[PDB]
């Protein structure tokens, strides 16, 4: 059944979508032989979130859901996972993932249509549990980057927009998780309370929506879950892994008006610890990373509903071509794999490194 009570990941199975499947079978496999080609085909069977990074991405959402309903009618129990990521003046603290909507050019109204569209789809397929991650790298920027004009000037729109999203998608078959950065971002002591206040406020201001089950951490990043050895680049922070991060922020959300908040953590590129990050603040196509802990709700943790793979390994994080559009200097750094295509584009060399460093291994 679609509606739930408790951890939305219990009583359903995460669906591996066709989009990622297609990327691995028609962009990476034809370029591998023997073992690798057989391992890669397995990777595409692991469930990961489909990003709705553009309005014209919604048709694919409807089709993926179209497939699920089908499998579910033939004795199957699957749920859909998608990332809502199309905020006006998106990624305000960086340049690599600039989006299709801008506040100046009627961006807020366009986002409201963007959410309306999506709502109509979850409405149409109310017979399917739909798990959602809401706007990665947005509220987290309001906490630490008000010093960047683009973020400060976008504060009003972000808030308005996110509130429209969380309330407009507040439905019985929906489970939302607001993105909350990660250990290296807001895990720092002085960033903790302020973040807690921010998410608590978003939640309460939306009238404590039932579908809003909690926060998502490490989305598109590489922090480890419960490593017992602090990596060198985390020097100076006692919260150096995601477990320590959610157990530190959980009680604080409760302090500010949000009880029973749970978490899901991205481990799609965490398998290899430590990473080749020269610095903890380097986020672009980091070297020395592999597929990590596989998706599952048997977390062994009181606050984690499930391990997840939100950022699909192999899909670039940004170009390293100084001449190309949307060039973020972070993607030309020594710890970044080069040369890199545009963000969202398939990155064959990266996908191979992840397969070779998978842990659990695929080989
Ligand atoms: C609260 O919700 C209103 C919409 O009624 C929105 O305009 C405002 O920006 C929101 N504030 C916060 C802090 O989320
Ligand atoms: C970390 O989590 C994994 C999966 O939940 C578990 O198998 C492993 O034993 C944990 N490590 C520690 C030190 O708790
Ligand atoms: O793509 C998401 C990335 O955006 C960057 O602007 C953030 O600084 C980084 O921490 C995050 O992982
Ligand atoms: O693979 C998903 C990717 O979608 C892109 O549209 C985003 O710019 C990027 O940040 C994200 O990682
Ligand atoms: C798989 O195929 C693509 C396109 O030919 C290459 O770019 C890649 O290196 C691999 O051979
Ligand atoms: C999910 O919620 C619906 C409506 O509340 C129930 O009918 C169902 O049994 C499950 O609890
Ligand atoms: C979703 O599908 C998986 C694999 O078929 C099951 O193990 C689970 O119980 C649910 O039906
Ligand atoms: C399946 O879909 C992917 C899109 O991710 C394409 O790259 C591929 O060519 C095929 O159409
Ligand atoms: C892409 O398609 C191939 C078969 O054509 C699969 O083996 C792979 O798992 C992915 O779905
Ligand atoms: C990947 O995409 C190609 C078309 O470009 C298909 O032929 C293949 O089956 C897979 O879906
Ligand atoms: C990967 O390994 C399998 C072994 O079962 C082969 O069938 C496949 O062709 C590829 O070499």
């Amino acid at each position: 059944t679609a509606t739930y009570s408790g951890n939305p990941f219990v009583g359903v199975t995460p669906w591996a979508n066709a989009y990622y499947a297609s990327e691995v079978s028609s962009l990476a496999i034809p370029s591998l032989t023997g073992a690798m080609a057989t391992a890669a085909a397995a990777v595409a069977k692991v469930p990961s979130f489909m990003w709705l990074d553009t309005l014209d991405k919604t048709p694919l959402m409807e089709q993926t859901l179209a497939d699920i309903r089908t499998a579910n009618k033939n004795g199957g129990n699957y749920a859909g996972q998608f990332v809502v990521y199309d905020l006006p003046d998106r990624d305000c603290a960086a340049l690599a993932s600039n989006g299709e909507y801008s506040i100046a050019d009627g961006g807020v109204a366009k986002y409201k249509n963007y959410i309306d569209t999506i709502r109509q789809i979850v409405v149409e397929y109310s017979d399917i549990r739909t798990l959602l991650v809401i706007e990665p790298a947005s509220l987290a920027n309001l906490v630490t980057n008000l010093g960047t004009p683009k973020c400060a000037n976008a504060q009003s729109a972000y808030l308005e927009c996110i509130n429209y999203a969380v309330t407009q998608l507040n439905l019985p078959n929906v489970a939302m998780y607001l993105d909350a950065g990660h250990a290296g971002w807001l895990g720092w002591p002085a960033n903790q309370d302020p973040a807690a206040q921010l998410f608590a406020n978003v939640y309460k201001n939306a009238s404590s929506p039932r579908a809003l089950r909690g926060l998502a951490t490490n989305v598109a990043n590489y922090n480890g879950w419960n490593i017992t050895s602090p990596p060198s680049y985390t020097q100076g922070n006692a919260v150096y892994n995601e477990k320590l991060y959610i157990h530190a922020i959980g009680p604080l959300l409760a302090n500010h008006g949000w009880s029973n908040a749970f978490f899901i953590t991205d481990q799609g590129r965490s398998g290899k610890q430590p990473t080749g990050q020269q610095q903890w603040g380097d986020w672009c196509n980091v070297i020395g990373t592999g597929f990590g802990i596989r998706p599952s709700a048997n977390t062994g943790d009181s606050l984690l509903d499930s391990f997840v793979w939100v950022k699909p390994g192999g899909e670039c994080d940004g170009t390293s071509d100084s001449s190309a559009p949307r060039f973020d200097s972070h993607c030309a750094l020594p710890d970044a794999l080069q040369p890199a295509p545009q963000a969202g584009a398939w990155f064959q060399a990266y996908f191979v490194q992840l397969l070779t460093n998978a842990n659990p291994s695929f080989l």
